[PDB]
């Protein structure tokens, strides 16, 4: 049951039809965004509205919606579901049309933690690319999501064997009950999902360090567990061949995963227009 | 006035439907190969067709058309012009789908020399993708490429200052009476014009060198030119703000350009079963 | 001519006894600063104190001189000559021992201009080795000095290409009328000359701005030059085969040269606690 | 009880007399070589000496003494201790003098394991230094023999977070039965005893990897331990806080321990010219 809103109108998505020429030219990337709804309301839509626009101008392709469009399309599309969905929004080149395709949000069971793998892809520098473009072809995320085969997420390290992020969720540590993350220098996304978790870190007095993190820290630290937009906070039970848990998050873990919806539910900046 | 060739048969390119899924998954990107007519017979196909099979390699893809069927779209396609064509094949991952797009190749005389600049984007490195790998969504190339503004190609660097390649172009400078131009080694989308020219070069007698160039030795370059498909050789006049000439290429440049077009195309590995 | 202040005591520099064990240990390297004097007066003795201290402490070997007693053996030693002086400052691993060395300043005509080159070393990155740890036995600085042969300094690129300094220098270009100069993120030294230099050029109202200058800048840079104690601003005539002029240096460069004693003579911050 | 050999002759290592500017130069730093005594008579002698020769053709450096009389000079002074003995010999850049230090070598029993941590100094990359030269003043070196403070030795990373080697040894760990180590292309110092442990596992049919090592593998490894010349096998209970071991160290190690000394003593390779 997906449906698409493709040129002005809502859609089956089973096909498609567009112009020769924009298709050719999508090879090239689509800038692009993933929300979530709760209560099938859309999620932080001001956040990744704001985030799209950033991925944009690394073109000088201004957005063509409004912001009051952008949510006008997501909540019609979000209330002809009877369920949560996942919705991912599409800016193409140069033409600056806009698709949104809502699926139903199938979020399984995480409660048992998940297996990760450091990547063999490095995360491109600075340098190359900006880490927060968030566009479909970028070849790290591209090369590093076809390796998650026997892992639910794979680690990408940036050059100098930092930790940066997984493919397509952000990384956390905690060790002696301070959390630890990567720094936004250490040349990673802004995941939204991961300020959530700084703020209400904070909320809880948890203290919180925000810097380089080197990968060997993963394989000391106490706890580990991933952040993204879909599932919300996940519990890793084992790195590689490192397990930090048989049956049970840690403390830290726990706690933040039992506190993040109703906290994210009640902080106004990720409902801002809707 | 574009033809393509999609499923099977001959198409008009103005609107194309696809399986929304295919499109979805195209937007990580194609492995792709470009090629142009002599006389409208395809050039240099074989060749081609091994260096796209190269980059398929890399994802585990066969290549769903054999070397014989390959040449008999070529042939086809190219037939339908009155005039030379420029053809450009796209592999996608996985499916195995291939692609190819006709279009008129209208080419400029650039005798008197482009202007080309040092680009603001360096080349990813190698422990994040394979510098030869020939993807469409490679972020290098699409940033790079947003930066031609005011002159013919740009030219990027590797992390290190080495030159690399243009956004759509290999390099080469001439010092002293030697064609000096990167190696392999520097990290390098290789194209078949380069080999081309090498062996010109060589057949001359030349002196060649293949190595790691620095970027400050295209400022002290007694000659600079650009090679690629769709136009053999092309002088540079001038990179940055740093003038190679006004009028007429160096001795070097302009004996490899006057001699190009005989040479290559009277050698049977350029036309091998067409 | 050679005065050297060893072990509490004025001597002549034919030989020097010291203790075996500090003989091995010294091959290790020493940290060290060189001045020189204006008028017989040392110049910049407290600035130089300080970054002797700083270096000092990336061992936390603390320094056993207080400054009022390195400033008086500098005062001492540079009383026994009728002529400027060059002074070189060791401090010695684990003991504190010091060691002053003190020869007479022999500084050339370099109003003609000088040439430089571009290094084959480059300047070691902060995760190896803090650039402004000034130790003898740095491979960067050692190596590099070796490649003095016929040229008046080597410039050191960093890993990616950024001009960082010479080997005994720190460098300045100009173009279109604004001062440049590596950024100290550039992973520099922050040199005494170059400091006054930057004041000179905002007190004589020209524009200056440090920030990372990338090799490429300094082949299309109207002027160029060094800064380094024994010789204030150095005018570079030729980099590598890149001549800014044949006979007079630029007009930037020759304003603040001209400028460079008389203000620094009149900065009181150059002669604290002398 | 130290005794040393410096030009043409033996002497007690209570104080020196240099020529100044001599010990000035000594300063930027010497190439270094260090062998141990088996039975006073000092072990693998020739493959040190080439081993020198090697870092001294670096510097165009030729070696004073032949191997002749370079075996004269060893037994010589190790003939004056009723003991095993530890040698270092230092070369010097330009004036190609030799030094010698003879001194009682101390070798407790570490049998038991010693604790190593991951150290915050980079090898510099091989575009400022050769990873290979050993230079007494390289600061990757001398910046980590200072974090050895609750720790045998520390180990160097390099830039992309391999693992090269520790500060004075070589790094060694065992995964599944096969005995890995640093490759020479990960840009290491490779000591005689890391060769020599090699050829001993070959010898025991135990698989040997020379390749590239990532960090984390240290800490997923079964057993780990470091080489050098004064201790041999060295096993490693500790890594950062992570165990490998509390009593004795695993099979593999063991094994190596056990069949150390009479596999190199009896291999005429490590006594030519003895
Ligand atoms: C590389 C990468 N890191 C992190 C994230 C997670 O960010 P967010 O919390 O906004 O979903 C994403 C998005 O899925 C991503 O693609
Ligand atoms: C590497 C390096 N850069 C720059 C400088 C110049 O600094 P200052 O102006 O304090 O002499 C020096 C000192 O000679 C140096 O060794
Ligand atoms: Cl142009
Ligand atoms: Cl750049
Ligand atoms: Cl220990
Ligand atoms: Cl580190």
């Amino acid at each position: 049951h997906v449906l698409i809103w493709w040129r002005g109108k809502f859609r089956r998505a089973d096909e498609i039809s567009l112009d020769f020429s924009l298709f050719e030219k999508s090879l090239q990337g689509a800038v692009y965004e993933t929300l979530r709804t709760y209560s099938r309301a859309p999620f932080a839509a001001y956040k990744h509205y704001t985030r799209l626009k950033r991925s944009a101008d690394f073109f000088n392709l201004p957005l063509s919606l409004s912001f009051d469009e952008f949510t006008k399309v997501l909540k019609a599309g979000a209330d002809e579901f009877k369920q949560e969905v996942r919705i991912k929004v599409y800016l193409f080149p140069d033409s600056g049309e806009v698709l949104f395709v809502f699926s139903p949000l199938n979020i399984p069971d995480l409660e048992t933690g998940v297996e990760v793998k450091i990547s063999n892809v490095r995360r491109i520098p600075d340098l190359s690319t900006p880490p927060a473009l968030k566009i479909t072809g970028r070849t790290d995320i591209v090369l590093a999501r076809r390796e998650i085969v026997d892992c639910y997420d794979v680690i990408l390290l940036g050059l100098n064997g930092q930790v940066c992020e997984g493919s397509f969720s952000n990384v956390f540590l905690v060790k002696e009950g301070k959390l630890i993350t990567p720094s936004l220098d250490s040349g990673i996304l802004d995941g939204i999902t991961r300020e959530n978790v700084i703020k209400l870190a904070k909320s809880l007095e948890i203290p919180v360090e925000e810097r380089v993190v080197w990968v060997w820290e993963l394989f000391e630290a106490d706890e580990m567990f991933l952040t993204h937009t879909s599932a919300g906070v996940v519990p890793v039970r084992r790195l590689n061949e490192h397990s930090f848990f048989e049956e049970e998050p840690g403390p830290v873990t726990a706690t933040l995963m039992e506190n993040f919806e109703p906290f994210v539910l009640n902080l106004e900046e990720n409902w801002v227009g809707i």
